[PDB]
């Protein structure tokens, strides 16, 4: 109780507080303004909360509250304090939080009260982040409100320490909010300014080279063709002409002309100039008058140091003091007085004066030193190595060349002029002269790689785009980058493989590139923009140019150093290094497309016989802009082979329309290609036909090609779904016809030209503008979204939001005005929907009032405000959109939200269009038609002929069995949930640019091409389904005066496509195609019409024909469009959906998945696996389908780290020889129990030697099969122990089974004896040589053991088959198989010698092999059970008391009987583990086992026979319950795979064959070949031994388990639906008339298989009860038809339940009859049941809502909701007398 004053930004900021605040009856007055000392939201006040507050409270309103403000602040105190405290948290890598304290005298420092810290993840953004903080926090203050206004919580002070940031602190990172907390670490790491160590230089250039000359005095510094100098000589002349230059009167900063040629002279003279205090200026002779009598005029050098030939050049302007005058000279050799500084110039050189004028670009000192000590490390360069002065000294090319080599030690040589551009001479002079390293060009270093050279050692490269690396020599390749205001060069980058785009390479020392936007703030890594240079390489600036300097050299407003901006186009990448992409004013629009040619040029010089290529753009008289590629090659290529070559990998667009073959490209001065000295050439079946004339002049306007051919394909000319509709548009503009199939079946002009000369179908019929009515009819789509929006009425799952960001300059008012207009224009933005009877009608309402609001709140608070102003609409109600504006502190953020019925794509398209031009003050003329005359039409044309052959393509399409796709979920929900998320895959532009070109040239398009991905993906998700589903969004626009209008037009089609896996891409490229085009060709059919068409009922938790949506969106027609971003409120509208859009010349692929179906790790796996199979079918366009994969290296990786992967080596001794030595080790104690007989390991040994011995006398040799028929005794443990010493392999024989049987088992293995009991010799018919084994006889006396003969790798024992198909067959077990898994289960379990084992299973099945020899390992005891005891539990309890048996085998079908019959009595000892195998447990039991015995542990075991007993196992823990019981991972020496059909492995969730594989492998069938062959198949992922197919189907889990499905051999398709019979087993215990139950899937005549329920009870039950009963839960595709009555099910050997030797109302009150009577004349029935379903007799959504019109017709308000709960009119009825109130009034005079 009290009166809470909140304080926040907006008025709807944490609505969760409020709430929580007013449930508490505390009253909470909300403001975000300035709060006054003396004020109405001071008065009555007992508590004040702050949340994020924009202003600071006065100091007398904190006196005056004191321990009564708390404040909220997301992050852990007293880290990050101001504004922005996640943002900055995130960065400076403190430990987050949030906290809840109070406020006082200072700001955020006050006692904590609560306090709290939160971990954000890598893949989450800033924003998430944010919101999830804000989520925290404001629920901690929800958990924590009690504890404060009552006192609890003690406040405490805070830690002296933490950050503090302001506002415009961030003012730098605006454009880092939509980034990962990786990437932004990332981006901090790789821009954080070094640390304070690098030590500026302060000397000159002249300082270091006098140092080094007096390090190497003899060396030789510069050689001219035959004459050199050394580094002392070339001193000494320096400093003689430096002080002649001194004598005349050369001061520092003075600027000094020099005009010479490569020669010593130049080198001298620069030097001097460098040393006498002056910079030197470099004018090449070789330059135009001009050119030289600017740089004369613009420099202020008065002195000119040139020869007696280049004197005249000068016109005799300045001092000119020739260096070849010996009175030019001076005579002191001595080094000339250092006068100079580092921050003085030491050259100025002029650019390029193409773009304007020449620019005097001033370097100083410290900047060539910076250099040259980065380059003389960096590569290495010793005194003994050469360099070459190739470019001209006007240019950084010799700086670097001359300077970085003169400050190692390295010796320069002059390059003639005869051998400079002659590449064959010059590498002639490096092979003689040595040449190791030195700079060369782009062009000059790419055309000198085709020489072979073998002296350099280090070339680098820079100036251009570097795209050629391929060269013939042993030298590094380093390509270098920047410009000349900046010194030479800024960034090295050394290549080592090829790239598509060589990047330039990390920045030198004391130098930083940054990429800034238009606005001059970061980016984040992979965002391209502006390029900044930073650092020490910043010159001076231009010579005379301020203005132009400071609008260069630039000062930053919010870091504050001078940056220089380059004009270049850069990305940072992640590994540190830069990419080029080009300038920014080369970006040009070619046919509606802003690209750069410069792209092009990797593309085109791919081709063997190209080596440069140059891609320009030229301008037309038109206007136009066109793409010319200049490409060198010995020979000319023609124009169709280019075309061809470029058509691979880019779009027609990107392809230049004109190719120029060059000899070579001419080069400037510097060395770069010239793109001004390039020549422009021109050119050299045309169409006749008037006609064919008039559909090239409408291709040409619309594709907007100059000219356009008769063979050219549509598609192949930049053309999209949206142009040829505008194509279609132009033509009945003619007063032609075009549908949108037949364009995709006559793409060239000569098929429209047979096409428009045959019939005409131009039904010329105008929209035909309605006249003003009182209520108009409404299309079937709009039926369709009303009848959904009165399902759920509070719903929003069809809201479409958009949003805008606008800068602050916008004005709210002219949006809200703009929007006004655009309301009162279109009538869609002012219509209502009604229902008058059982119609949908229309309303027009003359005017609406917009209901716009206007908030401010901040950059980091925009999703939870634009989620709280999502309120679902009122479909009664004018207008149907809401328009807001959050003003942030940066931008604007316009949103706008409406209804699914009124807007959509197109109708967004135009809405955008339109606001453009509103906003841009422009003048647009009223609309001619109307949705009201679209929907007339619509409803008059559902009568036609049209209709009806569209109609009847949907109506024989949707007749037969439709394929059910599976994805790999979880477990369903029960009804159709909607809560979702969203996942992004990026497709980059080349791989788009390859998918498009790939499309055009197959004759296809890029949504063909995504969709037929998508369907190859969900056949591979569906075990390589032959037949897919899946729906698409098409336009819907039918009439063609309805491309203007507002309103849904969009319709959904259900495209049912079939992928031949055996067949290549490419043909089921064109199968997609062909199935695509009639299915377009009749999209103008209703979504409700095509559910009505199809003859299926529709009632489930799936949606009727689909659940996977796929959508596409191609390019943005106008700006403003480009700039909405749609807003998900969570929203899944079906199972997955693929939303592709074209954007920033890439694909951006949004998933749509359903949260309940599909969480994050899932959904990942999911968008990498179909990343893979896009990147391989982009490859493998003529590969087959079948070879395609989904799963990557990693989740194989991954998987076979947590599920296989067990190799364990194990002891390789016999059973034989563990048993001879445990028997002479302990030969005292017990090992065999029968009933009073206690047999000892001597005694047993002893028995089994004297019958051992025999066997061998009488010829046993190994791999020999003895036959043996006795039953559970000692005598057949004696007589199997006897047969493995003897060598052969024994096979257990039931005695109790009948002589066919025997002899098939005899015919088919062929054994050589046969050991039987005395009762059973005479079923043997005495075959050949039998040996009685109760007899004395055959016992020799010879008691000592047989030598040890039997290998690891002879047979054991031989298993017969069950005979599931009619003829079982042996299988053959090696001793190791065995050996390995009992070691294994010895390992997992141990049985020591104070524990036992009991033998319960019958010894004709492989799970008693485990009970006989378990014990031989550990030193146990066997307890050798009676058979007379085999289906009786309480011996069995009573023995396993008695005996106290640890570990026991069980069957899943004797356990429920074996529990059943304890129920908890008496108490047992020493039982640990209880294995059970054959078939799937349940997971009703486990819990009822663990309440009887809570003492032991349940194992789960699977492992067919021939996978030697058991392969899994699961351990069921007594705290875990699992829905589906899986059978574990794989034992050790195990290996499981989930295959496919195709050879392939199955991800996680969807259902494949397994197969085991490893040592413990079965060797195969007795006597077939071919069985084992078809069972034991070799497959790729094994390369050796082999793996067994076992012919089950399962699927994997989360953790790595797998869950037994069912045989393959078996499957479950339901009508429609595949779902396992073991749901039904759950509601048997549920139950009490009936005990145990199966349910078994039969066939009958026509193949449509019936489920039939057999259950045991005491008496028949009902079929209408047990359909009832089973109707409460389960649909009616899931309860049987037939039931029949057993008294017990037969049971097998094994004691399983055989699954194949089973035998094969009226309505009464008034309300009642009410409903009945609508549902008669809605669904069509004559007679209604009352417990009849709704959806059971016909009833869909549409029928639905019927039932409620007929109700409302009648005064009854029913929820389709309700329906869907409550369909028995049983339901209905407590429902509908709640809506009648009798009201009378009083009448009295």
């Amino acid at each position: 109780m009290g009166r809470i004053l909140f304080l926040t930004t907006f008025m709807s900021k944490g609505n969760k507080v409020v709430r929580y605040l007013e449930s508490l009856h505390h009253e909470v007055v909300i403001c975000q303004e300035k709060v006054h000392a003396q004020s109405a939201n001071l008065q009555e006040i007992d508590w004040i909360v702050s949340y994020a507050y924009g202003y600071i409270l006065d100091k007398e309103i904190v006196s005056r509250f004191r321990g009564r403000i708390i404040n909220l602040h997301p992050s852990l105190l007293p880290w990050n304090k101001g504004r922005d405290p996640v943002f900055w948290s995130v960065w400076d890598e403190t430990p987050k939080g949030v906290t809840i304290h109070l406020i006082d005298e200072h700001v955020d420092t006050g006692d904590i009260l609560v306090q709290e810290e939160i971990a954000f993840a890598d893949e989450d953004t800033l924003l998430d982040c944010y919101n999830k903080a804000n989520q925290a926090i404001e629920e901690l203050f929800i958990r924590e409100w009690e504890n404060i206004v009552h006192g609890r919580i003690a406040p405490y002070r805070q830690t002296a320490g933490g950050t503090l940031h302001f506002k415009a602190d961030r003012d730098f990172y605006k454009n880092l909010n939509m980034t990962t907390v990786r990437e932004l670490l990332a981006l901090k790491r790789l821009c954080a300014e070094p640390k304070r160590g690098e030590k500026p230089i302060d000397k000159t250039f002249h300082q270091l080279f006098e140092q080094q000359v007096e390090m190497t005095p003899d060396h030789v510094a510069v050689v001219d063709r035959g004459q050199s100098l050394t580094y002392k000589q070339l001193n000494e002349r320096a400093n003689q002409l430096a002080h002649h230059l001194r004598g005349k009167g050369v001061k520092p900063d003075d600027q000094v002309a020099i005009m010479l040629d490569k020669s010593l002279d130049m080198i001298v003279s620069i030097l001097a100039v460098m040393k006498a205090g002056g910079a030197y200026v470099p004018i090449d002779p070789d330059y135009p008058g001009e050119r030289i009598a600017y740089m004369l005029a613009d420099s202020s050098a008065a002195i000119l140091l040139t020869n007696a030939l280049h004197e005249e050049k000068a016109n005799g302007a300045c001092d000119i003091i020739d260096v070849h005058d010996p009175d030019s000279y001076s005579e002191n050799t001595n080094n000339l007085p250092h006068v100079n500084r580092p921050d003085d110039l030491v050259y100025v050189m002029y650019t390029s004066g193409s773009t304007g004028l020449a620019k005097g670009v001033m370097i100083e000192h410290h900047n060539l030193v910076n250099f040259c000590e980065w380059y003389r490390p960096y590569f290495g360069v010793t005194p003994a190595d050469k360099a070459l002065v190739y470019s001209s000294f006007s240019f950084d090319g010799s700086a670097l060349d001359i300077f970085t080599h003169l400050l190692a030690g390295a010796a320069l040589h002059i390059v003639p002029s005869e051998r400079k551009y002659d590449l064959d001479a010059l590498n002639d002079y490096c092979n003689q002269e040595g040449i190791t390293i030195s700079y060369l060009p782009t062009g000059a270093a790419e055309q000198f790689m085709q020489m072979d050279n073998q002296s350099f050692r280090v070339v680098i490269t820079g100036g251009d785009v570097l795209k050629k690396i391929e060269r013939n020599g042993t030298y590094k390749l380093y390509n270098g980058y920047g410009p000349t205001e900046c010194t030479i060069m800024v960034t090295m980058f050394e290549v080592d493989k090829p790239y598509a785009n060589i990047p330039i390479g990390k920045p030198i020392d004391r130098t930083r590139i940054l990429i800034l936007d238009e606005a001059l703030a970061l980016q984040p890594i992979g965002v391209a923009g502006e390029l900044f240079i930073v650092g020490e390489g910043l010159g001076r600036g231009y010579l005379n140019r301020p203005e132009l300097t400071a609008e260069k050299f630039i000062v930053h407003p919010q870091t504050g150093e001078r940056m220089y901006r380059t004009g270049d186009r850069a990305r940072f990448l992640p590994d540190g290094n830069i990419e080029f992409l080009g300038r920014l004013d080369n970006l040009v629009k070619i046919r509606g497309y802003r690209i750069e040619p410069g792209e092009i040029e990797p593309f085109l010089m791919n081709h063997p016989l190209i080596e440069l290529t140059t891609v320009l753009a030229k301008e037309q008289a038109d206007g136009r802009k066109y793409l010319v590629g200049y490409y060198v090659a010995p020979e000319e290529i023609p124009h169709g082979e280019l075309r061809e070559w470029l058509g691979n990998d880019l779009p027609d667009y990107m392809i230049p329309t004109y190719f120029v073959h060059m000899k070579a490209f001419p080069l400037t001065a510097n060395g770069k290609v010239d793109r001004r000295a390039l020549p422009d050439v021109q050119a050299d079946v045309a169409p006749t036909d008037e006609l064919e004339q008039q559909l090239a002049q409408v291709w040409s306007h619309v594709l907007g090609i100059p000219q356009m051919g008769i063979d050219d394909h549509f598609l192949e000319r930049g053309g999209d779904s949206i142009k040829v509709m505008q194509l279609i548009h132009q033509l009945k503009n003619i007063g032609l016809s075009l549908r949108y199939d037949q364009l995709f079946t006559h793409p060239t002009i000569r098929q429209l030209k047979r096409l428009l000369t045959e019939q005409k179908q131009v039904s010329l019929e105008p929209l035909r503008e309605l006249d003003e009515q009182a209520e108009y009819e409404t299309s079937a789509v709009e039926k369709r979204m009303y009848i959904i929006q009165q399902q759920d009425v509070e719903s929003i799952a069809y809201n479409v939001v958009y949003t805008i960001n606008f800068p602050l300059t916008v004005d709210t008012e002219q949006i809200r005005v703009a929007l006004e207009q655009l309301v009162l224009r279109h009538e869609g933005l002012r219509s209502t929907y009604h229902m008058r009877g059982d119609e949908i009608v229309k309303r027009i309402v003359p005017r609406a009032e917009l209901s716009f609001v206007r908030q401010t709140g901040e950059e980091e608070s925009v999703q939870s405000l634009l989620a709280e102003q999502i309120k679902p609409f009122d479909l009664a109600k004018a207008p149907l959109l809401r328009a807001g504006v959050i003003e942030t502190a940066d931008k604007k953020v316009l949103w706008f939200d409406s209804h699914h019925i009124l807007l959509d794509g197109l109708s967004k398209s135009i809405l955008a269009r339109e606001l453009q031009a509103l906003l841009g003050q422009q003048v647009l003329s009223p609309v001619e038609k109307t949705y009201k005359s679209f929907a007339r039409w619509q409803n008059e044309w559902f009568a036609s002929d049209e209709y009806e052959q569209q109609i009847a393509y949907w109506k024989t399409l949707l007749q037969g069995e439709l394929p059910a796709v599976q994805l790999p979920t979880k477990k369903r929900p029960p009804q159709l949930t909607f809560d979702g998320a969203i996942q992004m895959y990026r497709v980059n532009p080349e791989i788009t640019r390859k998918l498009k070109a790939t499309a055009a040239k197959h004759d296809l398009t890029l949504y063909m091409l995504m969709l037929t991905i998508v369907s190859i993906w969900l056949s591979k998700m569906n075990s390589d389904s032959n037949q897919v589903i899946l729906g698409t969004v098409t336009d819907g626009r039918q009439h063609p005066d309805t491309r203007e209008l507002l309103g849904m037009f969009v319709n959904t089609l259900p495209l049912l496509l079939s992928i031949d896996h055996e067949e290549s891409f490419l043909h089921n490229l064109q199968q997609v195609k062909a199935k695509l085009l009639p299915a377009l060709q009749n999209q103008y059919v209703p979504f409700d019409k095509i559910l009505e068409a199809a003859r299926v009922k529709r009632e489930g938790n799936r949606h009727p024909l689909f659940d996977v949506m796929f959508m596409m969106q191609g390019a943005p027609e106008t700006e403003l469009e480009s700039n909405m971003h749609h807003i998900n409120a969570g929203i899944s509208k079906f199972d997955l959906t693929l939303e592709v859009l074209e954007r920033e010349n890439g694909l951006n692929i949004v998933f749509e998945y359903n949260t309940h179906l599909f969480d994050e790790g899932m959904i990942l796996r999911m968008v990498a696996q179909f990343e893979h199979l896009l990147l391989q079918a982009v490859h493998g366009l003529d590969q087959q389908v079948k070879r395609f994969e989904l799963v990557t290296e990693d989740e194989k990786r991954d998987l076979f780290l947590r599920v296989n992967d067990t190799a364990k080596a194990y002891p390789n001794k016999l059973i034989m020889s563990m048993l001879e030595d445990w028997a002479a080790a302990t030969p005292d104690k017990t090992a065999l129990v029968f009933r009073e007989q206690r047999v000892t390991y001597r005694e047993l040994n002893e028995r089994v030697n004297q019958l051992a011995h025999t066997l061998r006398e009488k010829g046993v040799q190994p791999d020999d099969l003895v036959m043996l028929m006795a039953e559970r005794s000692v005598e057949m443990m004696v007589a199997i122990f006897a047969v493995l010493k003897a060598g052969g392999a024994y096979l257990p024989i039931d005695p109790h089974s009948p002589a066919e049987r025997i002899a098939y088992i005899f015919a088919d293995s062929g054994a050589k004896l046969v050991l039987a009991q005395s009762p059973f010799v005479e079923k043997a018919s005495m075959a050949e040589v039998v040996l009685d084994l109760n007899s004395a006889s055959s016992y020799a006396a010879d008691t000592s053991n047989p030598p040890l003969v039997n290998q690891p790798g002879d047979l054991v024992y031989v298993m017969y088959t069950s005979g599931s198909t009619g003829k079982p067959k042996g299988v053959m077990i090696e001793h190791g198989a065995l050996l390995n898994v009992l070691h294994g289960m010895q390992d997992e379990y141990p049985l020591l010698q104070d524990d036992a084992f009991l033998l319960k299973t019958t010894y004709i099945f492989d799970i008693s092999v485990a009970e006989i020899f378990g014990w031989v390992p550990g030193r146990g005891k066997l307890v050798i059970l009676e058979p007379e005891a085999e289906k009786n539990p309480k011996a069995i309890w009573q023995a396993v008391v008695g005996a106290g048996i640890t570990h026991i085998n069980f069957v899943p079908s004797m356990l429920i009987p074996f529990v059943e019959y304890l129920e908890g009595r008496t108490e047992a000892n020493r039982l640990r583990y209880i294995l059970a195998c054959g078939e799937a447990m349940p997971d009703e039991l486990v819990p009822k086992v663990y309440e009887v015995l809570p003492e032991v542990k349940l194992e789960n075991i699977y492992g067919p026979t021939e996978a030697t007993i058991y392969a899994s196992r699961y351990s069921l823990a007594k705290g875990s319950q699992e829905s589906p019981v899986p059978i574990g991972k794989p034992l050790p020496n195990y290996r499981m795979y989930i295959i496919n059909r195709h050879g392939q492995l199955q991800p996680i969730g969807v259902p494949g064959e397994l197969c085991i594989a490893g040592a413990s492998l079965a060797r195969g069938y007795l006597n077939n070949p071919a069985l084992t062959e078809e069972k034991f198949t070799p497959h790729p992922l094994e390369k050796g031994e082999r793996i067994y197919r076992t012919g089950d189907l399962a699927r994997y889990r989360e953790d790595g388990n797998i869950e037994y499905l069912g045989r393959m051999d078996h499957q479950v398709k339901i009508r429609g639906y595949r779902i396992e019979l073991d749901e039904i087993r759950s509601k048997l215990i549920q139950e009490e008339t009936i005990q145990d139950a199966v349910v078994v899937a039969r066939n009958d005549q026509n193949g449509q298989a019936y489920l039939c329920a057999y259950l045991l009870s005491e008496q028949e039950w009902t079929v209408g009860q047990l359909r009832e009963l089973l109707r409460r839960e389960l649909p009616e595709y899931m309860i049987p038809a037939h039931f029949v009555l057993l008294k017990q099910f037969p049971l097998t050997a094994n004691g399983k339940l055989d699954r194949k030797a089973l035998p094969e109302a009226a309505p009464r009150t008034e309300l009642e009859a009410t409903l009945a009577h609508i549902w008669g004349e809605v669904l069509g029935i004559e007679r209604i049941g009352i417990r009849d379903n709704f959806f059971e007799l016909g009833g869909d959504s549409i029928k639905g809502l019927q039932i409620a019109s007929r109700l409302q017709r009648i005064n009854w308000t029913m929820v389709i909701n309700h329906l869907f709960l409550y369909p028995t009119i049983e339901q209905i009825a407590p429902f509908v007398t709640s809506e009648q109130v009798v009201i009378e009034a009083a009448a009295e005079n």
